[PDB]
């Protein structure tokens, strides 16, 4: 049971290159609008305390170079929504999928299409951490890469990439340009809040290990919801809500293990450890699989 | 480090479904040919030991339902190459990428586009184990899903999925229909060789740790390749080949650490263990990142 991303084809058909001055990053081309991080308009001087409204009014349409492969698109208008720049182009993208813009909740997962110079490079599954960072593979030039989920024929865009933090995690915005977390698109070293582990996902992953015939960590003991949550919070795990319990039902039924029985197992793991053992190959409890992710696979 | 897959769009554009009677699996549409597992022509009663040659003589072009989405593709010829069926169709796929058929080596990694009834479900990275199995997420109806790598804009197809083993791992063929490993496409119990650790990938991981400034495990000594291989076998590590030594070339050059010196460091980890330490934030050595994978995510 391994990490699985959504097929990326519908998003690849939307990726373009956006250049301003010496700065090049990725944009998302939907209908006749290209969305990208606004810091593309910055220079080295600008980056430490950029007054974006000032920097933007000083720009004209012709200062933006948008390339779809070898083809230049003509920018006929530009505006800013929070931290995203929107470039109107004279051409519509025929490859535009059915889509929506969503803001995801912490603990939810999405796929990331990592792009450089407008070209797709890799795809992988991320979780929005409780402290609103994401543990990604993003290098120089990845800005403007997007995260998404696919439901039926519909792409829900939830993330656009903007920056790295000193710890090596990453930060960005929704497609309305609002950051996830307390971060700012300026060139400073920023720390996040204290991270916590996503408990409902750890429980989904234990159920997955059981479904894969793997149960050394199970026990006959049980716990109340509140007593589990006391121990969880002691270990900087998120408390488990009753909707979380509800959401775990299908995995509960399928294995015949009551949610609160699995909570008692997790409690024992937190207090004791894995004592050399592994679960699904891992020496660590994994919290980037949602119940939905587990079920569908 | 993440398991990271290649963007799947160029492969999505080639996926179709192939049906015989009520048996539907996936196929791969490139130019005017559709490639799929030959056991699409089997009923339940034929699967324990199909006579594939006899089953095929009974088939005509008009017995094959090939669909891209809900749109039928007319079949105008059929043949069998090893364990794959090749169906000539009357339309060249307009989304055919530049492509190659490659046969990979154990330890190499590839992306799998998991498909059901010709529709993509997900993409993920797999390593081919030294016993020629992969640990995928393959459910009923995933046969004919393919594995691939993408170089420049050329898709190298390396795997087509055919079966599951009793232990829960998976087996399949290259796109010329030749199985990886000692397996056959019959619904019988077959056992894989005991698996081993992919030494070349562990070495790549150690190089990755050095590139990131985590280098406590480097020592002042070296080893011969044969001495290393004889020790490695005692810890259920795969022996290194000359190709393994060569594909470590770039990382050795990037770090200035000779391949055989890194082998001497690995030998020490094998014999003494980690003694409470971690590498890249893990007490376990990772063996599913190739030297190519490491360079992609570092540089
Ligand atoms: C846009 O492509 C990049 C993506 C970064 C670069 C390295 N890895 C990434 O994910 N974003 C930036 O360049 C960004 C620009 C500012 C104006 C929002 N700055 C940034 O990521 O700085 C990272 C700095 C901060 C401390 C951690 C690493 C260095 C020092
Ligand atoms: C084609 O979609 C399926 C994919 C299988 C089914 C579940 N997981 C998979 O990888 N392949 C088969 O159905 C295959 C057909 C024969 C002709 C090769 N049979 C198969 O994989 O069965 C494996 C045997 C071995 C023991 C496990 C299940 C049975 C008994």
């Amino acid at each position: 049971f391994r990490k699985m991303a959504f097929p990326s084809g519908k998003v690849e058909g939307c990726m373009v290159q956006v250049t301003c001055g010496t700065t090049t990053l990725n944009g998302l081309w939907l209908d006749d609008v290209v969305y990208c991080p606004r810091h593309v308009i910055c220079t080295s001087e600008d980056m430490l305390n950029p007054n974006y409204e000032d920097l933007l009014i000083r720009k004209s349409n012709h200062n933006f170079l948008v390339q779809a492969g070898n083809v230049q698109l003509r920018v006929i208008g530009h505006s800013m929504q929070n931290c995203v720049l929107k470039l109107k182009v004279d051409t519509a993208n025929p490859k535009t999928p059915k889509y929506k813009f969503v803001r995801i909740q912490p603990g939810q997962t999405f796929s990331v299409l990592a792009c450089y110079n407008g070209s797709p490079s890799g795809v992988y599954q991320c979780a929005m951490r409780p402290n609103f960072t994401i543990k990604g593979s993003f290098l120089n030039g990845s800005c403007g890469s997007v995260g998404f989920n696919i439901d039926y024929d519909c792409v829900s865009f939830c993330y656009m990439h903007h920056m790295e933090l000193p710890t090596g995690v990453h930060a960005g915005t929704d497609l309305e340009g609002n950051f996830y977390g307390p971060f700012v698109d300026r060139q400073t070293a920023q720390a996040a809040g204290t991270d916590t582990t996503i408990t409902v996902n750890v429980l989904a992953w234990l159920y997955a290990a059981v479904i894969n015939g793997d149960r050394w960590f199970l026990n006959r003991f049980t716990t109340t919801l509140n007593d589990f949550n006391l121990v969880a919070m002691k270990y900087n795990y998120e408390p488990l809500t009753q909707d979380h319990v509800d959401i775990l039902g299908p995995l509960s039924a399928q294995t015949g293990i009551a949610v609160l029985d699995m909570c008692a197992s997790l409690k024992e793991l937190l207090q004791n450890g894995m004592n050399g053992r592994t679960i699904l190959g891992s020496a660590l409890l994994e919290d980037e699989f949602t119940p939905f992710d587990v079920v569908r696979q």
